[PDB]
């Protein structure tokens, strides 16, 4: 699809067998999503920006489909306001800007 | 132009007869730019996101050239590690995403 930003550019999502809403962030390198149950392994990590740090666990070759597109990478899980799909995810869905 | 996101979609931009690098960021609902000379009145604000809130100074009708298309519109100055084009402004130079 072809998305225009009067509002907020949320999608759904399937990952873990969930379904979530998440948006679409091109000035997000990674992908985090709100606490939520993932299944496996993981290794700490910290991520920064605006209004400071936040610790999240990051869970490497997650499957997500991302409005029916599907793509594999790291998703990070932790206390963000929103959920992200970021550019590690974006890229493997062909997602572009257009101006 | 259209813009893949194997790396940080920043562009050139020129705002009180200054020149910035930014990021399109269509996960920002608003524009925050990094401390600078700014001239004008101003309202306090606070804005929040991954790690926290951040207070800035609300300047509107300010006029940005973003990559070569013209804007008019609120820009937020304050602590951000990034300057930021949000979705305010993303709209206004007709930016959508594609995938
Ligand atoms: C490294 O991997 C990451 C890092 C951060 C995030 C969460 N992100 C993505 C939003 O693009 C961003 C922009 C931003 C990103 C990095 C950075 F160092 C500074 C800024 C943002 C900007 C403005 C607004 S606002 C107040 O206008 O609504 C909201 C969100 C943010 O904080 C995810 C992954």
């Amino acid at each position: 699809p072809q998305i225009t930003l009067w509002q907020r550019p949320l999608v759904t999502i399937k990952i873990g067998g969930q379904l979530k809403e998440a948006l679409l962030d091109t000035g997000a390198d990674d992908t985090v999503l709100e606490e939520m149950n993932l299944p496996g392994r993981w290794k700490p990590k910290m991520i920064g920006g605006i209004g400071g740090f936040i610790k999240v666990r990051q869970y490497d070759q997650i499957l997500i489909e991302i409005c029916g597109h599907k793509a594999i990478g790291t998703v990070l899980v932790g206390p963000t306001p929103v959920n992200i799909i970021g550019r590690n995810l974006l890229t493997q869905i062909g997602c572009t800007l257009n101006f």
